[PDB]
RNA sequence: AAAA
C-alpha cells in the first residue's frame, strides 16, 4: 500500500508541506509538477523533505513554459501533466490530490485529471495567515489555524487509466515533434460517448470481450478484414488453445533433437521415421491421409516418451512454446497409457502425475516471478483401440475420474477425449452406460469428428455422450438440424485451420474447391475455437493458425478473431469463478494490445 | 439556452470578460457569489445595462464569507448545487467558467458542472490584470485576453429531477441539507466477479457515477427504474393471468355465451396478499386460480380476450420478450368442434396479430413465444403427454409468424409420481424436431430427478428447483452445462416461505445462485394467482435477498435472454435492442 | 497560496 500524494505549486512552495501535514496519518511519497519558472524555489521543499528519508519525493519540471499564456501552452502543459500523472499511480490503488497551489487553469486541469483517472480523495488546505516561513506551520497546526477541505471521491474510468502503457518512446515530448497522445485519449472518450448518444443504430452493440471503450479508429480497424500483415497484432493477442495433443508437439527438428538429448538414458533412443518429402509444410499443396499424417508424427510419442526425462523435457518445451505464443490458457490432450511402462514401475497414473507435477511447477515458478504464464489443464484422451483389450477405454475413464481428486494444483484434469477410429464400429451409441460414471463425477467430454462422421453419429455424440465440445466437424452445415442443435445447446467445435487444411483440403489448394466453413459457422453463431491439434506435425503454432484464416476464409475480420478467442474461453472446461477471472484478464490484455496495435 | 455561469471574487472583471467568450454575441449570463462586502455589483450592473437583452441574475450566499471553515464550505457547496439545479437550462447544457472565486469554490463549481453537465468549461486570463473597463476595451481591441478551454464536456445526462424534487427554498439555513449524491460518491470504493459479470457492454459508456449507482444494493424505492427496464419472462402460464378483479370481469364479459359463465364463485382472500405473511400449500395456490382456466377459457371469445389482456399487461410491464405456457387441451372442447390444435392456432394468431399491429404502429411490443405443456396425470389416461408432444411438434412447423412454438414444458405437482424421470421414452422425437424441453422440477424435488431431467431428458431449463444448494454435484452439473433455472420469487415466497416472512428462517438462494454462476431468471409463474407482475417480482428480491445489486438485476435479465429458446440470429438483435434500451433508461434514471 |  502506497498513498501517492499529488500537488502542484505556482511559486508558493508552502502548499506541499501543508498538504503533507494536512493528514497526520502520514503518506508514502509525494510528487509535484511545476513549471520551469525561475521564481519557483525547490530548495525549500528539498530541505524540508530531506528530514524524512522514509518518504519518497520528486519534482517534475515542465520545460519551455514559465507560465500559461495561450491555448497552445496550456494544452501542452495539460498533456505533460496527464502523462506525469499516468506515470505515478500506485500499481493497484489510487493516489491523493491537493489543489491549494498554482494558477486556476492548472489546478482545474489537475482536478480534471484526477476525475478522469480516479483518486482516493481530493482535498485542499486552508490557513488564516498565508505565511512564508517553515518553522511556523507546526505552531499553526498545534493552535488549529490549519484547515483542510475534503470534497472529492471519484473512481474514474478503469479503461481510461489502463492506457498508462502508451506514454513512453516519446523522447521527452520536445517542442519540435510533441505528440499530445492523452489528448487523443480524451478525444476517444468524448467520441465514444457522442456516438453512443447522437446515434442509435450503428452504436447498438458488437464487442464480445466487452471492451467498447477503444478509440473509434480502433473500432473501425477491428471491423476491417485482417491480412497476413496482422501477424504482429495476432502474436501479441492473448489466445486460448483447446485442441493440442502432447505427443505431437516436438516431432521433428531442433525441438525433437533436444528432447531426445535430455532423455535420461539415451541407450534406448533410436532414430526412427522420417519427414515427408515434396510436402511444402506447413502450407502443403496436396491432401494427406489421416493415417499418413499420424505416421508423420511417429518420430516422437508413445515409443519415445516412455522415459521420465524425455517426457519432462517434452512438457517443459510445450509450456515454453505456449507462453512464447502468448497463449494464456491451454488444455493439453495426453495419453498416459501410451507412455506407461510397468517394467520401470511407470504406470499410466504416475505418468499423468508427472505431467501434472511438472506443469504445476512451471506455472507456479512463472507466477512467483510475476511474468506471463499459461494456465494449462489436461484432457485424458480415452482413445479407441479395439485390438483386443476392451478394458482400455474403461481404464482410461477410471484414471481420468480418479485424477480429479487431487483437488489442489494449478493444473488439473478437466475432461476426457473420445478420439480414435470414428468409424461406425465405435459409434457413441454403445457407450450411453459407460459414461454415466464420467458425467456424474463432473468430468467433461470432448469428441472427435474428423472423418466418416455421419450426422447421426454427431447426434449420438452430443445427445448420448453429452459431449460439451466437438472436434473438427467441418460438415455441420450439410445437416441444418445438426447445426441448429449445436447452436442451441451451446456446444463448441474445435476447428484447427492447419490440420483441416492439410487433411481434408480447402481453398486455395489446387484441385480443391471446398471453402473453409469457419466464417459461415461464426455467422451462424457456432462456438468455434481455433486450435493447433498438433504443433509438430502440422508445423505451426496458434498464431499461424489464426493468421491462415485470412486465406482459408477471405473477408474474416479482426473482431471475428476476438470472437473466436471469446468462444474458446466460453467453451473451455473451467469453473465459473475461474472463467470470470480469465474473462477479466483477457479483456484487460485485449484492451492493452489493441491500443498498442492502433497506435503503432 | 445559451447560459454562462461564473463565480465572483475580489475583482468584478470576470463576468465582462467572459461575456464575449462566444464570437457572435450571447443571450443570458448568471453570477453566483457569497456575502462578502468586497464585491460591488454596481460595475457589473452598469455594464449589463448597456445590453438590456441579457438577463442578469445575482445570487448571494447568505451568512457566508471567504469560505474558511469545513461547515461553511459544505453549506456553500449545498447551496451552489441547489442554485445550479434551479438555474439548470431546460434542454441545452450551459456554459460555465470558474476563473473567479476561491480554489475551493472553483473546485466545487467544476464538480457541479461535471456532475450535471456543461456546454463548455472555459477560462479567462489577462496578462496585465486590468481594472478600469477602458482597459478591457483596450484588451479586446489589441487582443491579449486569451480564452483557455480544456475540451468540451459531455456531462452526465440524468441529474436534473433533483431540481424538481427540491423547491426554491429562498429562506434557508444549516438545518436543511441533502446528501443524495454524496452518499453514492462516498460509497464509490468504500464498499470480485461483479465487474467481470458486466452484461450489455454499452454499460461501460455509462458515467462513473451511474456505474457506481448501478453497483449499489437494490432498494424498494427504485420501482420506477425497475419498471422502465426491458425485461424477459420465461415462466408465465396463460391460464393464471385473469383470475380476480376487473380483469376477470372484463374477460368474462367478452365471452361469446355469457349465460354459461359462472360469475358466482370467487377465490378467497388472504391478508397481506401478495406479500402473504403465512405460507400456503401448492394445492390451495392452484385453487386461487380456479376462477379462470379450463372451465372458463372454453369459449373462443373469452380465450381471445384473455390472450389480448395478457399481451396488454406484458406490454404495460415493459416486458420485451415472453414465453407464455399454454395447455391447449385444457381449453379444447368437442361440443363446438374446437380441437386442441385450433385452440393453439387461435392463441398463436391472436398473439401474432397483436404483435404485428403494435409493430406497424412503431410502438413498444412484446415478442411472445408459446410453450406446449405436457401435463402428467391430470385428465386420467396418460395419452395426453403423447398428444401434446405431437401437437407441439406439428405446430412448430407453421414457419410464418412472429409468435411461434419453441418448446414443450413438463409439469409436476409436488413429488414422486410427478417426477421428471418416468417418460424418457417419448422425447427422442421432440429433441430431434428442434424443440426445447423445460421441466417443473421444483417444489422440493430430490436431486436424482433433476439430474435425470438434465441428462436423460436433455432439459435446457428447470422450473424453480430451489434445492440445488444441498446437492453440490448437481449444482456444478447445472452450472457447467449452462442450464438455466426459472424461479418465480413471489410464487416461491408464497408457497415455500422464506425471509422476511414471519416464522420462517430459510432464505432465498437467488443471490447464491447468481454468485455461483447459474443462469438464473426471474419470472411471474401466474400473474393472476400470485397478484404480481414481473416488475414487482424483481423488486421483491431486494426484500427476499438482501444485498442484491442493481447490476445483479441486469445480469438476471441477461441470463433470461441467454436461456430463452430463440435462434442465435434473433438472439443477437434482441441483445442489441436490450443493450440500447438499458443504456437509454440508465442514462435517464440516475436523474432521481 | 499567480489574475482571492
Ligand atoms: N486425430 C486423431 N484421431 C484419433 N486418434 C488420435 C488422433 N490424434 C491422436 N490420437 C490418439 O493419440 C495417440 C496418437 O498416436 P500415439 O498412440 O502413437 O501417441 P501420440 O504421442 O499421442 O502421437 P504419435 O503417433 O505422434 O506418437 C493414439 O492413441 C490416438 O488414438
Ligand atoms: N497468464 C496470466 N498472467 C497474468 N494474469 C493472469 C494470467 N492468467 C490468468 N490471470 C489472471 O490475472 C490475475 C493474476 O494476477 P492477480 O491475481 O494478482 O490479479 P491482478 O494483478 O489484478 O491481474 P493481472 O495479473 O492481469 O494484472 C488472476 O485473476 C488470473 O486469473
Ligand atoms: N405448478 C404446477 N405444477 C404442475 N402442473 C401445473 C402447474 N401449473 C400449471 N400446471 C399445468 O396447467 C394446468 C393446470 O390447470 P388447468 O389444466 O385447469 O389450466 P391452467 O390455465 O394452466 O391452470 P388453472 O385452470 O388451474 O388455473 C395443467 O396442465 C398443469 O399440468
Ligand atoms: N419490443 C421491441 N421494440 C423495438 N424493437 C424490438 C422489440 N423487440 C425486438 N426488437 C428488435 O428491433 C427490431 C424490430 O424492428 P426491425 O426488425 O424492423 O429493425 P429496426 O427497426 O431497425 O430496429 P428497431 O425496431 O429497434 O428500431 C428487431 O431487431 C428486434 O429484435
Ligand atoms: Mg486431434
Ligand atoms: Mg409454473
Amino acid at each position: 500500500m502506497s498513498r501517492v500524494l499529488l500537488c502542484s505549486a505556482g511559486h508558493s512552495s508552502m502548499v506541499v508541506p501543508e498538504a503533507f501535514h494536512a493528514v497526520p496519518e502520514g503518506f508514502e511519497e509525494v510528487h509535484v509538477f511545476t513549471t520551469d519558472s525561475e521564481k519557483f524555489n525547490p530548495v525549500v521543499l528539498n530541505d524540508f523533505f530531506h528530514s524524512l528519508p522514509n518518504v519518497r519525493f520528486s519534482i517534475t519540471k515542465c520545460h519551455g513554459l514559465a507560465d500559461i499564456l495561450n491555448e497552445r501552452d496550456f494544452e501542452f502543459y495539460q498533456e505533460m501533466l496527464w502523462q506525469w500523472y499516468l506515470t505515478k499511480m500506485p500499481d493497484n490503488e489510487l493516489p491523493y490530490v491537493c489543489l491549494s497551489g498554482g494558477i486556476k487553469s492548472m489546478s482545474a486541469s489537475l482536478q480534471k485529471a484526477a476525475t478522469l483517472f480516479g483518486a482516493q480523495s481530493v482535498f485542499h488546505v486552508l490557513a488564516d495567515n498565508n505565511p512564508r516561513n517553515i518553522e511556523e506551520m507546526f505552531d499553526a497546526l498545534q493552535k488549529g489555524q490549519i484547515h483542510f477541505i475534503e470534497m472529492g471521491y471519484e473512481p474514474g474510468w478503469a479503461a481510461l487509466r489502463r492506457l498508462k502503457k502508451i506514454l513512453p518512446i516519446n523522447e521527452g515530448c520536445s517542442r519540435d515533434n510533441f505528440k499530445p497522445l492523452i489528448s487523443k485519449s480524451i478525444e476517444e472518450i468524448l467520441s465514444n460517448v457522442k456516438i453512443m448518444a447522437s446515434d442509435t443504430g450503428k452504436s447498438n452493440q458488437l464487442p464480445f470481450p466487452s471492451l467498447a471503450i477503444l478509440p473509434p479508429i480502433a473500432q473501425q480497424w477491428l471491423q476491417l478484414p485482417l491480412s497476413a500483415n496482422d501477424g504482429a497484432w495476432i502474436q501479441n493477442l492473448p489466445k486460448v488453445d483447446l485442441h493440442c495433443h502432447l505427443g505431437g508437439f516436438a516431432t521433428s527438428g531442433s525441438l525433437l533433437d533436444q528432447v531426445r538429448g535430455a532423455a535420461s538414458e539415451p541407450d534406448l533412443i533410436d532414430r526412427t521415421f522420417s519427414p515427408q518429402e515434396i510436402a511444402g509444410w506447413p502450407r502443403s499443396h496436396k491432401s494427406i491421409s489421416l493415417d499418413k499424417y499420424m505416421e508423420l508424427g511417429n518420430a516422437n510419442g508413445s515409443k519415445l516418451l516412455k522415459d521420465k526425462g524425455c517426457l519432462i523435457r517434452q512438457v517443459e518445451l510445450l509450456y515454453q512454446s505456449l507462453v512464447n505464443d502468448n497463449v494464456a490458457y491451454a488444455e493439453i490432450r495426453c495419453s498416459p497409457n501410451n507412455y506407461a511402462d510397468k517394467n520401470k514401475n511407470r504406470s499410466a497414473w504416475v505418468v499423468l502425475q508427472d505431467i501434472n507435477d511438472t506443469f504445476t511447477r512451471l506455472i507456479t515458478e512463472a507466477k512467483q516471478k510475476n511474468q506471463f504464464y499459461c494456465h494449462v489443464n489436461l484432457l485424458v484422451i480415452a482413445s479407441r483401440k479395439f485390438s483386443g483389450d476392451l478394458s482400455d477405454i474403461s481404464k482410461h475413464l477410471a484414471l481420468a475420474i480418479t485424477a480429479m481428486q487431487q483437488g489442489e494444483g494449478v493444473c488439473r484434469i478437466v475432461g476426457v477425449d473420445l478420439a480414435g477410429f470414428e468409424n461406425k464400429e465405435t459409434r457413441a451409441s454403445y457407450y450411453e452406460h459407460d459414461f454415466k460414471a464420467v458425467h456424474r463425477c463432473g468430468l467433461a467430454v470432448t469428441a472427435h469428428a474428423g472423418e466418416n462422421d455421419d450426422p447421426e453419429g454427431i447426434w449420438q455424440a452430443v445427445y448420448s455422450l453429452h459431449a460439451r465440445r466437438l472436434g473438427h466437424a467441418l460438415n455441420l452445415l450439410e445437416a441444418p438440424d445438426l447445426m441448429r442443435t449445436v447452436i442451441e445447446r451451446k456446444i463448441g467445435v474445435e476447428m484447427c485451420p492447419y490440420a483441416n487444411y492439410q487433411i481434408k483440403g480447402f481453398a486455395p489448394m489446387p484441385n480443391f474447391s471446398a471453402l473453409y466453413p469457419l466464417k459461415k459457422y461464426l455467422e451462424a453463431g457456432i462456438l468455434v475455437s481455433v486450435n493447433t491439434d498438433n504443433i509438430g506435425i502440422s508445423g505451426a503454432n496458434l498464431s499461424e493458425n489464426l493468421l491462415i484464416l485470412a486465406d482459408l476464409c477471405p473477408g474474416i475480420s479482426r473482431m471475428d478473431v476476438l470472437t473466436i478467442i471469446r468462444n474458446s474461453i466460453e467453451t473451455a472446461f473451467i469453473s465459473h469463478d475461474f472463467r470470470m477471472e480469465l474473462l477479466k484478464f483477457f479483456d484487460r490484455k485485449i484492451y492493452d494490445v489493441c491500443l498498442i496495435s492502433i497506435k503503432n
